[PDB]
C-alpha cells in the first residue's frame, strides 16, 4: 500500500537526518557569479530544468546567492547582462541548516516559511586548529516528501 | 504534530478525489497555441512562476498540448517563433484522468510515470443526447502531496 509507505515515512522523519536525503555538491547544478547572462548562459540554464540554481563565487563551496529561473523573465539574451546585477536586484535570501538536522524540523522550516531550498552545511571542528562552516550540499523539499512517499 | 497530519492525509487518500484537490480551469494559467514566441511572451510564460503550462486552442477546456519552460531553453524571442512549432517539436504526452479518481491510485500513475502534471475531466451525462469528455481541471502531485503534509 502507498498509504505503509507514506506512514512509515513519516515516522522515519524522526530519525533520518539532512544529510540522509540532501544532494551532495558535486551533484548540484550551480554557476558562478561572474557569469554573464547572455544567451547560451540562459540556455543552459533553462535546459538544466532545475527552478533553482546555487550562485557560487569563487569555489562551489562558497554559495554566495540564489537564481530563480522566474529571474530571467525579463532579461534579454541581447543585452549580456552580468549575473551580478540580477542576483543583487532580486536578492533571494540564502537558507542554511546544519547536517544533523532531522527531517521533521526541516519540514517544519519549509512549511513555516517561503523557502524551498536549505544549503546543508557541517561544522568542522576537526581541524586544524579553529573550526568554520562547511557547505555539504543542498535540500529541498522534494527531498524530504519523496523520503515520506517513496517505497520501502 | 506534522507526524500526525502526513499519517492522517495518507489516510484520506483513498477517500478524497482528484476533483477535491485539482486546480479548477478557471485558475489554470493557460496559453493559446496561436501564441507568438516573441519576447512579450516569453517573459509572461516565465513570469508565471509555472514549470508547465496547459496549451488549449478555440476554448480554454480544448487543452491540445503542454507546454514545459524547459521548452523555451533554446527559443530565442528574436525569432518569433509560432508555439506550434514547439508543441510539435517537442509534442509532450497529454495525460487526462477522471474526477473520480481517488488520491491513491493518482498518486500510483504519478510515480510510475515521469508525468506530474493530469487534466481532470468528468462525464457530463445532462443529454442532449451523446455523452462526452468535460474538462474540469489540472491535477499535480504537488497537488496531493500538499493534502498529506498540510495541517487538519
Ligand atoms: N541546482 C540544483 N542542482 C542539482 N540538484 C538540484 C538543484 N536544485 C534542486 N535539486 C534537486 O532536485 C531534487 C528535487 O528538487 P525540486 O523538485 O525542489 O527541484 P525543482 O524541480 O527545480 O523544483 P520544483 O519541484 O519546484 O520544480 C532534490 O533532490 C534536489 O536536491
Ligand atoms: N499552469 C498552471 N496554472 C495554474 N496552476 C498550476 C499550473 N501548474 C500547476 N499548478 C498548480 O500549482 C500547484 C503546485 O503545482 P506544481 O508545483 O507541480 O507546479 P510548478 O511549481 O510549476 O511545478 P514544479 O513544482 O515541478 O516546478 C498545484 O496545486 C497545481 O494545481
Ligand atoms: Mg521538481
Ligand atoms: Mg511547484
Amino acid at each position: 500500500m502507498e498509504e505503509l509507505n507514506i506512514i512509515q515515512g513519516a515516522l522515519e522523519l524522526r530519525t533520518k537526518t539532512v544529510e540522509d536525503v540532501m544532494t551532495p555538491l558535486r551533484d548540484c547544478f550551480m554557476i558562478t557569479g561572474e557569469a554573464i547572462l547572455d544567451f547560451n548562459t540562459m540556455s543552459e540554464i533553462m535546459e538544466s530544468g532545475y527552478t533553482r540554481i546555487p550562485v557560487f563565487e569563487g569555489e562551489r563551496s562558497n554559495i554566495v546567492d540564489l537564481l530563480f529561473v522566474k529571474d530571467l523573465a525579463f532579461v534579454d539574451p541581447d543585452d549580456c547582462t552580468p549575473l551580478k546585477t540580477i542576483t543583487k536586484f532580486y536578492n533571494h535570501p540564502l537558507h542554511f541548516v546544519f547536517n544533523d538536522t532531522k527531517l521533521d524540523a526541516m519540514l517544519e522550516e519549509f512549511k513555516k516559511g517561503k523557502s524551498h531550498l536549505a544549503i546543508v552545511q557541517r561544522v568542522n571542528n576537526e581541524g586544524e586548529g579553529d573550526p568554520f562552516y562547511e557547505v555539504l550540499g543542498i535540500v529541498t523539499l522534494e527531498d524530504v516528501i519523496e523520503e515520506i512517499i517513496k517505497s520501502e
